């Protein structure tokens, strides 16, 4: 069955704490135009997430690399449970997305606008800054299923990253 792993899954505290802690954006590819724009200029990202289980939230520490330059936030996204979806709003708007697993224990994908073919896209995430041939093939057969070619796949450079040395200065 090879694209079950697309399914909303609804968010337990078992799933919240299968996430919690420090991790990578490896690659993602969308047919939205304005998320394909935002970010095409990610040069590498790093993150943590430390959920708040009785709140329905996730504290997010987030260092991103654009411009050769380290953007910091921290943030809080909610968690709706029965739907399988986080959000955050940000710069003027709500964003919504499915949190959808591989077989691979150590990585994670987030779903934007899954409801829709005009828009979808999804976004690859792995515990390394650099992604094993196996994992990379499971996030190319979750884009097989939303027909997005292998080819349309914005990548991180971990080369990039100008953010290590400000997480240690934290
Ligand atoms: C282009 N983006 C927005 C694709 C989805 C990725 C995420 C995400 C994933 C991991 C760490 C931080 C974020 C921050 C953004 C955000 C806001 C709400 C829901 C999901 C998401």
């Amino acid at each position: 069955p090879l694209c079950a792993n697309l399914v909303p899954v609804p968010i337990t505290n078992a799933t919240l704490d299968r996430i919690t802690g420090k991790w990578f954006y490896i690659a993602s590819a969308f047919r939205n135009e304005e998320y394909n724009k935002s970010v095409q200029e990610i040069q590498a990202t790093f993150f943590y997430f430390t959920p708040n289980k009785t709140e329905d939230t996730i504290f997010l520490r987030e260092y991103q690399t654009r411009q050769n330059q380290c953007f910091y936030n921290s943030s809080y996204l909610n968690v709706q449970r029965e739907n399988g979806t986080v959000s955050r709003y940000e710069g003027g708007r709500e964003h919504v997305a499915h949190l959808l697993f591989l077989r691979d224990t150590k990585t994670l994908m987030f779903g934007s606008y899954l409801d829709d073919e005009k828009n979808w896209g999804l976004s690859f995430y792995a515990d390394k800054p650099e992604t094993t041939k196996e994992q990379l093939g499971e996030f190319y057969e979750a884009l097989d299923c939303l027909r997005i070619p292998r080819s349309d796949v914005m990548y991180t450079d971990w080369k990039k990253d100008k953010c290590e040395p400000l997480e240690k200065q934290h």
